[PDB]
């Protein structure tokens, strides 16, 4: 007996009923800008499969950011691609604004817009009760804009939400893990940063949908309403199974294991132990008191659900009285 299937209850088909060519990224020719409009400034990052630099455009000398992506197979080049030109001119979607080659070694490199960000380990800092309520919305219109455009994100943490506070300007960034959701597909589990997985990828669910990324959302704002970054710390992740499991209880998470008959590591019975569900009344104290109301607890609770079925839509979490004084602040024209 393998595990029940499963598919995304909102947005379910759009790919299939778009052309080929709008998923089909493989098939995709890519046109190339010219490598010779941009100056590099000072390398900003590294990791995995490419370095960032901030840049210049010397045609129009704006500020820009460049990433060179290392060999990485070709396939994950075109994705990224295919996907960053499907989502252009989204809400709070990062631009990419050129993608350009050496032509002689023949490596690739992307070209964004320039966020100047409030660095997330200071802005945490200042954001009153408002900020967080206005950001989490505008990070809502963005996955919400890309799950209805059949693309999951699959790497929602704080690093990858720029916020230029000074111009209250929000982006969602690093589109390197996001695929297009077909349903019955079976994912790579493998995606996110640990302290921002589903439940669904901690016990290897592979046939996972835009919901996950309300999950990593639900971590973020826990994470910011109580002033804990990140909310669920484990050292590895079976622990980051445990951490959740301290706050939502066992019981919930063996009913969720139960209705997909999904099948555990034996040790992990043993670790997991027997916890009771918290009430997030707990994580409030003197310091972040300020951050929380009765509205941030329920939108959280909807949020961070075992059963992704069960969690939130985007569209359904911008409906939330959360957000009632974002919504009618940002009713206008000029
Ligand atoms: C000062 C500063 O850090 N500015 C930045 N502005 N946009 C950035 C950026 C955009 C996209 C990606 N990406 O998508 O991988 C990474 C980084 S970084």
């Amino acid at each position: 007996s393998g595990p029940v299937p499963s598919r995304a209850r909102v947005y379910t088909d759009v790919n299939t009923h778009r052309p080929r060519e709008y998923w089909d990224y493989e098939s995709h020719v890519v046109e190339w800008g010219n490598q010779d409009d941009y100056q590099l400034v000072r390398k900003l990052g590294r990791g995995k499969y490419s370095e960032v630099f901030e840049a210049i455009n010397i045609t129009n000398n704006e500020k820009v950011v460049v990433k060179i992506l290392k060999p990485v197979k070709k396939k994950k080049i075109k994705r990224e691609i295919k996907i960053l030109e499907n989502l252009r001119g989204g809400p709070n979607i990062i631009t990419l604004a050129d993608i350009v080659k050496d032509p002689v070694s023949r490596t690739p490199a992307l070209v964004f817009e320039h966020v100047n960000n409030t660095d997330f380990k200071q802005l945490y800092q200042t954001l009153t009760d408002y900020d967080i309520r206005f950001y989490m919305y505008e990070i809502l219109k963005a996955l919400d804009y890309c799950h209805s455009m059949g693309i999951m994100h699959r790497d929602v943490k704080p690093h990858n939400v720029m916020i230029d506070h000074e111009h209250r300007k929000l982006r969602l960034i690093d589109w390197g893990l996001a695929e297009f959701y077909h349903p019955g597909q079976e994912y790579n589990v493998r995606v996110a940063s640990r302290y921002f997985k589903g439940p669904e990828l901690l016990v290897d669910y592979q046939m996972y949908d835009y919901s996950l990324d309300m999950w990593s959302l639900g971590c973020m704002l826990a994470s910011m309403i109580f002033r804990k970054e990140p909310f669920f710390h484990g050292h590895d992740n079976y622990d980051q199974l445990v951490r959740i499991a301290k706050v939502l209880g066992t019981e919930d998470l063996y009913d969720y294991i139960d209705k997909y008959n999904i099948e555990l590591d034996p040790r992990f019975n043993d670790i997991l132990g027997r916890h009771s569900r918290k009430r997030w009344e707990r994580f409030v104290h003197s310091e972040n008191q300020h951050l929380v109301s009765p509205e941030a607890l329920d939108f959280l609770d909807k949020l961070l659900r075992y059963d992704h079925q069960s969690r939130l839509t985007a569209r359904e979490a911008m409906e939330h009285p959360y957000f009632y004084t974002v919504v009618k602040d940002q009713a206008r024209m000029g």
